[PDB]
């Protein structure tokens, strides 16, 4: 910075400013937003995305949420919020404590940790759930145990238990979940009870996602898919990369999916905490390349669940992942068992709208023309340089499969990207692209006709002005192709 | 390396730059001007310095039938007037020469001894007087002044061509003559000529009037400067700004002339207004079946530099090899063009209109299109791509007659005539059928295609 | 993807390019936890006299120069933080929300639930209706409704309870106290100058003339002294390009910062900040709210590493370790982990676009200096050097090349103490002090260079020396 | 730059281009008084033709030479041999008369050089012309007034067709567009003039007429050995052969001079510029210095002004990059030798005005891994722009820290200074240096000798300068402002 004020950052932002931030926001539903008034007030103040996390609740909870989302785009019949599943997935867990006592290990002290889950455990010896861990982990290794409270190094393996030697000195409970740094897990990434969740609930409820938790190989996305079906062929793919075997086969995950979660809670639980944001940047860069929207999760504004006002620190670490690139970010807890679901989502709007003020447009679109071609993509870059020239105030992205307005997007047009579609779960699979705002559209509608029609609907919202100039998109026949891109002035 | 590799017909046809032909005895014939355009004229000047309107008209009826036998070309036709000019005229064996005489009568076929002169009141305008003549190289004292002649003593020895310039001291001319006039309104005008190259412009005054003398009767035709003295390049700005395009001819030392035409070149690139590089390009072809060396680089040159058009004169009019002259010329450009794309794009950096044909020249590249189309109606849209020198060929589409004549003089495109048809797509799903008809594109190729006014770019694939 | 996952060897993350600066407390004051420290990549020692007396901060300094004699190469910088302008409460009370509080200048008051003194006299004349008010490290924020000559009316936006004489903070108001007071005073000139303080890092710094007035009290007795502004409030971020215009350095306190602006701004402030430090080639130190965790866990949290982490991606020149090092359980750790962040950080640099970057954004005209340590950064790179030489009396060389960002580790050889004091608060820097002609200069450096694994046999460098006028060599090792 | 083109270069404007100018000695720059004109006018470079003359005849020139330096103790002249090399040429004629053959006439040459020639049949010189050729090959004759088309070939024949109508006199020479002449391009008499004159006359460069091969230069340079290893080689590109083999031509020369006037006898005439844009490219990324050569202002062998045309192909030269312009018989054989180098001088300096220098600068980095000496120069040429530098000073005892920084070609004057007198000989030839010759020794102390003149004849106290150093090893690059 150079000639730019320190007081200019200071203005305090007015409603109409903030709520313009181009990062999307996805929400997880809970008891704190349980209510339709409160999902309401969710929406003015920026959510985008309904999280339902599947770790929890079932068929009948889930579906109250749903009937309740369906109520809140009632009474803003313009949001139209997408619905994400979210897997439970694997878990691997510690067993049970004598007199349900908590045990406190000391720092070098002997911990056997047996493969018998109906062991009732002590200071010395515990059980952990997951069966192939003997076989799985060797000497040297590390185990997390409790949010990676206690953390053991593997001393020796037998064929039912580990010899573990205590790294820290920590007191545990009793069922406290377990990490294997650097080690796979042998456990079904979607389960039979993952599978019901995403079959029997997921397709019959309208979900437009389904995030599958710990995600540890291509496999696992192509296995999804094939489960979805032709009935559940409007469903998109978002794995959660949460361990080593995400992060080793990220690339086959990225090119199988259609978006990815960064779950960094998880990942500081598998490799060194110092490392964590390295893969973040990393793993963010590589869906902006391919136009494929990534999601920042966990380990947000976690202290607004109790407060407020988050910390410097937390307001840092969101606009660090937008800046990153990212195209979401997400709130768990603050909104699902927070004491201010609403303010949370209202702060991380103006985060947003901070961290996109840094944003140099002009050097991220030309970041991308080194970084990346088709028909669709050329003019998709053309209409983002001409939109550009001509001082635009608006980009029409006129799309049936999404694809138009994805490539717009990728490339970060300073404009507003409207996208306009007939089709409905495009709509919602749009609401996870930043830059883009949304308006669904009549069927068998003509190119001139869906152009004049948004142009005209947004100068009555003013939004645009008379004699501006707009940037029109259409891309045609979009994955079976004609590519058009007008330039028009507004009367 | 690949500059020793010989050129097939094929490839040196395709040269963008577009060639101007001058009329004359030499090649005004039904059958050898059908040859020109299989060679790669574009353009036929009239050269109204000579002959008479009979004559003239019966060079442009045989332009007509010669299109009749290429029913696919569109010859455009410019109208070069004569203007204040004071030349010397034609000598023996079209050799140059080494006490003279002057003579009026122009028909005379001069020599060592006697030469003619295109003004014919020069008697009139000098016996003790001095001319100098070829850019200042001979001069000579008037010894005697007669009727229709003068003698003369040369006051230096030195070498003179043929249709030489002549200045006279002590003794001043319209830009536009009656005689100009004329030749504007009732051939001009009725005859069907595209262009009028004004010969000898001054200031933007003489433009005006001439747009002022054409009127509403003649709003089809469009006007080409001749920048031929000092005057015209001292206001060469001014006379850009109204004219339509260029006309570069040589008549400050040649250690500045040379900064004149890249100047000049570069002015009219800048603004998508078309030049015709017209500087006495390959002269010894008017004898010999090919050119020197330093001709063959000099017209090179004007190419580099970036001129819409070259211009053959002598070589079409007066000489032995016209139709050999025209391939030459096509040979020259192409390889030159050879070494002109990414370069010109980003050495040219606006309104709506540009912002799309440069995204259009930008698309095309990205997408390795094997043609961009350039819907017009004034020609507009057509010379906005152009000046961006894209490196595929620009086919432009227009019902309107006279802007693909217009069109004739721009480099890099191509014209084809498409019906009235109120549908922009319609009409280019039947373009593009017509130039695999014409095997300008194959199926799984792509076309960039452009409408200006709402402005359009469209990206296909061929069907 | 796994080459970011490489475990990183000490060889690796020791040659970190960002300096570490390390508060001096009971926790690590020990020669021998001071040592262990210097192996761990501290680089500047701060003695925080907000607390302390001089007998503390002398002993302090006493075992900091014992530790160097265990390691001879190493060279400490010595920066003395200023306790500068306070406000306190007067002589616990809990008052719930919307209650009513006075505040009085009678500071002869004792208070009670209704009524409370502040020390600060001209509290009326600064405050007004709107304004807030913070007592106790942020715990209670009251409400400023009317303005008296000799006392303020709050409303308690918070239920809290305070103590007795606690700190208060006056977001978005300039504080009229000086900011060196007569303590102050005789810290920086009984204590800065004798004992031998390279940096005074001025707490609470508002104005360019506070800068100017604090280098005229240094004085000549001061010259080889350099001065840090601490931006702490709002008034100081307000007054941000005179102060550093006036600054040798700059430090960035984040925490007291995020007390007057909301946390949504704060990283905004720091980024521009450094930003501004960066193109003008000056020192900035990113302070407080680095890995706070550590000061009673044996591992940093994800997001404290990536906090430290953004901090070196925004351009900060040093991190550094506050309660971590002066009262933490794991003081030697800490250092290490900093250490950790920084290299994995430093890892994801784009060396070429920084250069680029900096060359486009620094203005014209450039000067002979300036133009040759650009020069060496493009040659290093042209030629693959694997190190950068800097011949420099004042550090001007070896800064000016540092403001650059080579790839290449700088080695900055001086026979000037204070020289190679002061660089060590610049990032790519490492120095070796030396003693006075360039040829037997270099070729000992070389040396050195070679047997710490810098450079090999075939390699080339960049030897650098300005003196006016500047010489750029370049050579291969032998 | 409207301007540029009415306002007439005053005299010291001029004076001061950056293209270096080889000028041809014969009788019209016969004596001492017009060579001493000719040095004022801008003559770097003094070419003496070998293709006449004798050891003799050439001596005397030299004399003059070294004579016209001594009334201008100040420049330093290369002096530059041309060899003759191979030639063919055609035999005599009945009765001494010239033949005119009609466009599509038919004409016999023959082997046996004794015959005396007809309309019909002519002799060649060149014995091996029927196993060179082939039907549908062009034979080229009197510099290209006639070209035969080859129809027949025997054992000491060839059948031709005359594609055009031409006069041909006796003993005129020949061309074979794309054939490989076998013939030596340095014959006994070529060897002869090197080593019996070239050497023990002080001739700086050798250019070597006709090279075809990469081999031919290892030949000169064999030939020249160490008693001329302060000799530099010049190769001249004449035909297809040499165009072939450019690259490694390029490789083993010192230098090249490109002879278009013989090119396009050997390519066709359309093809020729693109030759030699393609070659001057080719030395300027490689930093080694190219001379234009032939048909340059020919016009003003007898004209006190060149043509449009002439001037306009100079310039372009010039633009392309050349290093130098050659002329030939505007100095050796014409009537105005003084204003033909004088009016070249002031076409270098107005073409350089044309010169986008950065752009010259970027497109050489990207072009030309790369050495330490070369990134000390490239690393100077920058920090000149950047400090807006009134010279560069470049140091050197072998030429070659000049050369790098002249092939970035900085808007700055580069002023080399060595101790040795035959590098500042080869340094004549290349664009944008000045040349000092300084005495034999510390390196800081020779740069106080080149400020302390500098002021006297370019640079004023407070302006800033660069200085350049190698050990042609480490390189050095000093800023300093001066006194």
């Amino acid at each position: 910075f150079q000639g730019i004020r320190m007081s200019q950052i200071l203005e305090p932002r007015s409603e109409e400013d903030w709520t313009a931030h181009r990062t999307r926001i996805v929400c997880t539903m809970g008891p704190a937003c349980w209510n339709v008034d409160t999902l309401v007030k969710m929406i003015d103040a920026g959510m985008n995305v309904c999280r339902l996390n599947f770790s929890h609740g079932d068929h009948e909870t889930h579906a109250r949420t749903v009937q309740n989302i369906q109520e809140a785009m009632k009474q803003r019949p313009e949001a139209r919020l997408a619905i994400l599943l979210d897997t439970k997935g694997p878990e691997i867990r510690t067993g049970f404590l004598k007199d349900h006592k908590p045990i406190t290990l000391q720092q070098g002290a002997t911990l056997k940790i047996v493969t018998d889950y109906n062991l009732i455990g002590d200071e010395t010896t515990i059980a952990c759930s997951y069966g192939a861990l003997p076989q799985s982990v060797k000497p040297g290794n590390t185990i997390l145990i409790a949010d990676g409270s206690l953390s053991v190094k593997v001393v020796e393996v037998g064929s039912d238990y580990v010899i573990t030697q205590a790294q820290n000195t920590a007191t545990i409970g009793e069922r406290k979940n377990m990490n294997l740094p650097n080690v796979k897990v042998q456990l079904p990434v979607i389960g039979e009870k993952d599978k019901h969740d995403i079959l029997n609930f997921g397709i019959p409820m309208g979900c437009n996602f389904i995030a599958a938790s710990f995600v540890q190989s291509a496999d696992d996305v192509r296995y999804i898919r094939g489960l979805l079906g032709p009935r559940g062929r409007h469903i998109r793919i978002i794995p959660k990369i949460e361990n080593v075997e995400g992060l080793v086969n990220f690339d086959e995950i990225l090119a199988e999916a259609d978006g990815i979660m960064i779950a960094r809670g998880d990942l500081g639980m598998e490799i060194p905490p110092e490392k964590v944001f390295l893969a973040q940047k990393m793993m963010i860069a590589k869906c902006n390349v391919v136009g494929k929207p990534v999601i920042t999760a966990t380990q947000m504004l976690e202290s607004m669940i109790k407060n407020p006002r988050p910390t410097r620190a937390e307001a840092a670490d969101v606009a660090n992942a937008v800046l990153d690139g990212t195209d979401c970010v997400m709130l768990s807890g603050e909104t699902a068992n927070g004491e201010f679901p609403v303010i949370t989502v209202e702060t991380m709007a103006r985060i947003c709208y901070e961290a996109e003020t840094c944003v140099d447009y002009p050097a991220l679109y030309r970041a991308m023309c080194l970084a990346v071609i088709s028909t669709q993509e050329a003019v998709a870059r053309a209409a983002v340089e001409t939109a550009e020239c001509v001082n635009a105030a608006i980009i029409l992205a006129l799309t049936e499969t999404g694809q138009t307005a994805r490539l717009i997007a990728k490339y970060r047009p300073m404009q507003p990207i409207l996208a306009l579609s007939a089709s409905e779960s495009t709509i919602k699979h749009l609401q996870v692209i930043r830059g883009v705002t949304t308006m669904q559209v009549p069927s068998f509608q003509g190119t001139d006709h869906v152009i004049r029609n948004a142009i005209v609907v947004a100068k009555e919202r003013e939004l645009v002005t008379e004699g501006e100039s707009i940037v029109a998109v259409h891309g045609m026949k979009e994955e079976v192709s004609s590519n058009l891109l007008k330039v028009l002035t507004v009367e």
